[PDB]
């Protein structure tokens, strides 16, 4: 329909109908008014002034201008003032610190630009930089990691919209590139117009963020056939408007490497080719800012989505080697495979039954099957009606395919792709690249890794804004910052603790439990005493006690060998905290206390769990959050086998639980010198990422009101100078910690047959997570009390330990 494009080209409020449409996403909606290209996407005489140009006569058919006047109208070739005014590109100049913006007058604010750059793998900023002058001297004048660690799915459209809302996918909605969601009975594709209605994305983003804010934002979004030297004209244009109409965040997006690494596998040779041409854009834009004065004004973060693996269609698992019924199912296939009944509200389908077909049935078995709420809870990929509930986590280099059909495609299967992504956000090809640079980031700095959900904290404190309610931890990423504009602090406590004394006879409970603890001095006896009013407290509660962040009734119960916060209501420890020394011994259970479980006399029996629960419940056993094997002497042994110490365990998970504190404690200590631990309870039965309340709670030990936990943590820290031990330590801190889950049997580790030492600590690497993840799962805040700034302790927070290699 109807209107022209004159003097509307990349017009920044998109028109509604019937008036046609003049900005940078009309030519997806097929809405462009009849002379967009003509007007809008000139391209005479191509995209660089020549000697010869210098100076013309301005014609307007040109796709970029090289005549004197070219600068006040803002429409230059961005290598004008190198070829006509003897200038030099930007690249070529010697890095110089800018320790203030250097912006014209009328600009309130630097700009941001974020230049985005799809399937860009960490690697190649190495490995490609001999061909990339430009990106090499933004990342080594500016703030650099080595990597940034992307979502799960490493897929583009969850990354950037995460990047975009600091969420996760779970939350702001784009869980895949496809996705069906079943109350819309709609799909989702990368290519098609469904995904332009805004029912599927979640989330305040950015532009929206800034708009409510009084802050103007470019579209982060362009229409594929607009050429990358016309987007950067435009942002350069845009940036050229009076100061009322100026955005103050632009973004350009790049679709390679991805496109050609997807072709060629991530170092194909064809591959240098791509990231030349990605360069030359970004010298184009410096060398364009820099014309307009703006080059020590504007933040720049180049930033990518993912990274890019090998992968080919023979290394494709098929699920029709496994079930029999293949034709029952829907498959999000893939380097990730999500499954769905094939016929919706169909109720002879089986997600036990189809699970268990494709559980460890080869040996090589390239893809594993989870149900959602049992996957990592580090990749937080579950809270979400498009997460279907079978799950398939792909090895990388694979995929996996419903039926070799879906592969091999008519006349005889050929097979054209090298290279794709979407495994585990933890693998080392997934991996992608943060640079920032300009008056606001820091000079000529590295920082260390971290997760792309941190960034649209910084980019709001890059620009003024209060950050809509995200995933992100704001203060993790400051030591980016040479200003910082957020000053973090620590949440308040909200209940206090209980310190029971002893209130209570022996004969007063009447739990069920035995133990052989009459065995046999006035030395030792006040030594006892002091010992639960807290005399070894410092040495086993490094880092202060934990706040709890919630309304809740619990008592801080202390020990020889290690200090608990017991919850009245969950009738068991919110969190244990013991030190173990790098001398320190393991010990057995002696034989006379191998089924010992003791009242504790500070303890109400109407607060206590009882072992008669235990023995009626056939499926439930126990285990102990402070492990009898390391206690410090056989007398001090006798606390570890409190009944405030016990917690519900599946006799399959004991199994993990009892290697990881028979042998693994001693282990980390004698690697780390010495190890502080803090284990505890997890209940997250609706699978959000976010501590249950108590009535929330779907499973008890039979019988009583014993509650079951859905997971169980530890977090085991450790002086990051390792010739310091734990307990004396003056420096900065080393921290890994896991969520494990509390499973009734080891289906999920195929060795699991065979000793624990051939599969406990692979399965705990797997579940490995962020303190963050456990303080959402807990309500607990850690490290409340350190001689480090609290930054420093964010940062330490959102540490994920991978156990990938460098
Ligand atoms: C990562 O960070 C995120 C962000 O902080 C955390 O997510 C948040 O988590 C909280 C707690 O679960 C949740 O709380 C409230 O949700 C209900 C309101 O939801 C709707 O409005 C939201 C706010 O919108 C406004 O502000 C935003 C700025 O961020 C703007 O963008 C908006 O335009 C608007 O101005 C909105 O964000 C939310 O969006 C969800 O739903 C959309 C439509 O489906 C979808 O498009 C989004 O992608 C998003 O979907 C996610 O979240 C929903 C849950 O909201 C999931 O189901 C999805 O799967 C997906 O994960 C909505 O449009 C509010 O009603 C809730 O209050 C009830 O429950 C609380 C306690 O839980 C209780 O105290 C109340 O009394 C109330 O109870 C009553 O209602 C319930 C039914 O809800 C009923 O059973 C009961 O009997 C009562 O009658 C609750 O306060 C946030 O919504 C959520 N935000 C986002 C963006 O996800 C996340 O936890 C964190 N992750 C981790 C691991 O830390
Ligand atoms: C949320 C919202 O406001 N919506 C829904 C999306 N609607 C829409 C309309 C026209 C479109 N034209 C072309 N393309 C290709 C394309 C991909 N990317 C990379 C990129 C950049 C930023 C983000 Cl956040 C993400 Cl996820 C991915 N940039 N452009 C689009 O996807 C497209 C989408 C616009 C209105
Ligand atoms: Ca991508
Ligand atoms: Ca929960
Ligand atoms: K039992
Ligand atoms: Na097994
Ligand atoms: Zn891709």
């Amino acid at each position: 329909t109807s209107g022209s494009c004159k003097g509307r080209c990349f017009e920044l409020q998109e028109v509604g109908p019937p008036d046609c449409r003049c900005d940078n996403l009309c030519k997806s909606y097929s809405s462009c008014c009849h002379d967009f290209d003509e007007l809008c996407l000139k391209t005479a005489r191509g995209w660089e002034c020549t000697k010869d140009r210098c100076g013309e006569v301005r014609n307007e058919e040109n796709a970029c201008h090289c005549s004197e006047d070219c600068l006040s109208r803002g429409d230059c070739c961005t290598n004008y003032q190198v070829v006509c005014k003897g200038e030099s590109h930007w690249v070529d100049d010697d890095c110089e610190e800018i320790k203030v913006p250097e912006c014209p007058a009328g600009f309130v604010r630097p700009p941001l630009i974020i230049f985005s750059v799809d399937g860009f793998r960490a690697s190649y900023m190495k490995k490609g930089s001999k061909v990339m002058p430009n990106i090499e001297k933004l990342r080594s004048c500016g703030t650099h990691a080595p990597y940034m660690r992307p979502v799960y799915p490493t897929k583009t459209f969850p990354n950037l919209y995460t990047l975009a809302t600091g969420l996760y996918p779970e939350s702001h909605g784009i869980v895949g590139n496809s996705m069906y969601d079943p109350v819309f009975d709609a799909s989702f594709h990368l290519r098609g117009r469904e995904k332009f209605n805004h029912r599927w994305w979640g989330g305040q983003p950015l532009w929206i963020t800034a708009t409510k804010q009084g802050v103007r934002a470019g579209t982060f979004f362009w229409s594929v056939s607009i050429p990358h030297e016309r987007r950067i004209l435009t942002i350069l244009q845009w940036l050229s408007l009076p100061d009322n109409e100026r955005p103050s965040v632009y973004a350009f997006y790049s679709e390679q490497p991805d496109f050609s690494g997807h072709k060629y596998g991530p170092f194909g040779p064809e591959m240098t080719n791509p990231l030349r041409e990605i360069d030359k854009t970004v010298g184009q834009l410096m060398d364009g800012l820099k014309q307009l004065r703006l080059h020590r004004c504007v933040n720049v973060i180049f930033v990518g989505d993912h990274g890019m693996e090998d992968v080919t269609c023979d290394r494709t698992e098929f699920l029709s080697n496994y079930l029999t019924n293949v034709d029952d199912i829907t498959l999000v296939p893939g380097t990730l495979g999500r499954i769905r009944a094939k016929s919706i509200n169909n109720s002879k389908y089986d997600p036990k039954t189809i699970i268990a077909a494709l559980t460890c049935k080869k040996p090589d078995q390239h893809f594993k099957p989870y149900m959602k709420q049992h996957l990592p809870k580090r990749l937080h990929y579950a809270n979400n009606r498009r997460i279907e509930d079978i799950h398939l986590l792909v090895d990388r280099r694979w995929h996996v395919a419903r039926k070799p059909l879906d592969v091999y495609k008519k006349p005889s299967g050929k097979c054209f792709f090298q290279g794709d992504h979407g495994f585990d956000n933890k693998v080392n090809s997934m991996q992608t690249v943060f640079v920032g640079y300009g008056p606001t980031f820091k000079y000529r700095t590295k920082v260390p890794p971290f997760e792309n959900i941190e960034l649209y904290n910084v980019m709001c404190d890059l620009l003024g804004l209060k950050p809509a309610p995200n995933n992100g931890t704001h203060g993790s990423l400051n030591h980016l910052l040479r200003t910082n504009t957020f000053r973090p602090t620590m949440p308040d406590e909200v209940s206090r603790p209980n310190y029971p004394g002893i209130m209570y006879l022996q004969s007063e409970f009447d739990l069920g439990c035995t133990c052989d603890d009459k065995v046999e001095n006035k030395l030792e006896e006040l030594n006892k005493r002091l010992h639960t009013k807290g005399s070894t407290k410092e040495r086993h509660l490094l880092y202060g006690r934990p706040a709890v962040l919630y309304r809740t009734s619990y008592d801080i119960l202390y020990h020889t060998d290690f200090e608990s916060g017991y919850s009245e209501i969950f009738l068991m420890p919110l969190w244990t905290s013991y030190t173990i020394s790098k001398q320190a011994e393991v010990s057995s259970i002696p034989e006379h206390l191998t089924n010992c479980v003791r009242p504790d006399v500070r303890v109400s029996p109407g607060f206590s769990q009882n072992c008669l629960a235990y023995k009626n419940d056939k499926q439930m056993s126990y285990g102990f959050l402070f492990p009898p094997y390391l206690s410090s002497s056989p007398e001090a042994k006798y606390d570890a086998f409190l009944v405030t110490n016990m917690v519900p365990m599946y006799p399959a998970f004991k199994r993990v639980w009892a290697y990881f504190q028979r042998v693994l404690v001693k282990k980390y200590a004698s690697e780390r010198n010495g190890v502080n631990v803090i284990s505890g309870p997890i209940f997250d039965y609706n699978y959000d990422g976010l501590r249950d309340t108590e009535d929330e709670i779907k499973q008890y030990v039979e019988g009583s009101s014993i509650p079951v936990p859905t997971h169980y943590y530890s977090i085991i820290t450790s002086c990051l100078d390792f010739t310091q031990p734990a307990d004396k330590c003056d420096g900065p801190l080393s921290v890994s910690s896991f969520i494990l889950p509390h499973r009734p049997d080891n289906d999920e580790s195929c060795n699991s047959s065979e000793d624990e030492s051939k599969w406990v600590e692979e399965l705990m690497k797997m579940h490995t997570a962020r303190v963050r993840d456990i303080e959402h799962l807990t309500g607990l805040d850690f490290y409340r009390k350190t001689s480090r700034s609290y930054s420093e302790i964010l940062t330490l927070k959102t540490y994920l330990h991978t156990y990938e290699s460098e």
